[PDB]
């Protein structure tokens, strides 16, 4: 694979959303990864509707919690999901108003890194586009990143508990990272990205709980 990846300078990436207070983290990540796709295949960038995601994914629980694959799973057994224009982002979960005119992506299926695989997850990003994946992001250190390459000793990998975008990787100071979108708007982070560690005994979980759409 290349040392140096960006799907942001291929237009894949969209502007860094909010999710707010409401928990759709899930569906923040899976739209990420589909508008990816969509630009791949079609040459046209939008916004895909993380609502449609929240509002519709029966088999998760909407600003409680929830996963990517089913997610992918519900794009591809619905035949679409709608534009962020046709189906807009509100901040809680509420009923399901999908319609098919609106349509914007579909979704073939999806594919699975192996667990605990940051080689595995670095062809993904690599060949593929931007890959979702779920993390620690509980540390208060993880809160208040500003700059650099971002690492911590205390950051479990087992405990899974927010979605983000893996949309490149990179070395920055000799520092080998991950270029990851957060769904927390644009004042958070570095412009609303974060570099975590790549190759660092799988950091924060990176590698754990990581899939794709097939557009
Ligand atoms: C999206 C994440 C989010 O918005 N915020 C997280 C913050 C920034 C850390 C967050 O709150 N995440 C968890 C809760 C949490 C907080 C702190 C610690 O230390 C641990 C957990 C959360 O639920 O947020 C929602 C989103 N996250 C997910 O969907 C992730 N899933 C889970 O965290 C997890 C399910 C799970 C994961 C791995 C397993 O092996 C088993 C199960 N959720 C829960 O455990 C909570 C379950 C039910 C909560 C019901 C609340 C009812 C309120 C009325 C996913 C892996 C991306």
């Amino acid at each position: 694979a290349p040392d140096s990846v960006d799907y942001r300078k291929k237009g894949y990436v969209t502007p860094v959303k909010n999710q707010g207070q409401c928990g759709s983290c899930w569906a923040f990540s899976s739209v990420g990864a589909l508008e990816g796709q969509l630009k791949k295949k079609t040459g046209k960038l939008l916004n895909l509707s993380p609502q449609n995601l929240v509002d519709c994914v029966s088999e998760n629980d909407g600003c409680g919690g929830g996963y990517m694959t089913n997610a992918f799973q519900y794009v591809q057994k619905n035949r679409g999901i709608d534009s962020e224009d046709a189906y807009p982002y509100v901040g809680q979960e509420e009923s399901c108003m999908y319609n098919p005119t609106g349509k914007a992506a579909k979704c073939r299926g999806y594919r699975e890194i192996p667990e605990g695989n940051e080689k595995a997850l670095k062809r993904a990003v690599a060949r593929v586009g931007p890959v979702s994946v779920a993390i620690d992001a509980s540390l208060t250190s993880f809160q208040f990143y500003s700059k650099g390459v971002y690492y911590d000793e205390s950051c479990n990998s087992d405990n899974l508990n927010h979605a983000v975008l893996a949309v490149g990787y990179g070395i920055q100071k000799g520092n080998k990272h991950w270029i990851i979108k957060n769904s927390w708007g644009e004042n958070w982070g570095n412009k609303g990205y974060i570099l975590m560690a790549r190759n660092k005994n799988n950091a924060c979980g990176i590698a754990n709980l990581a899939s794709f759409p097939k557009m």
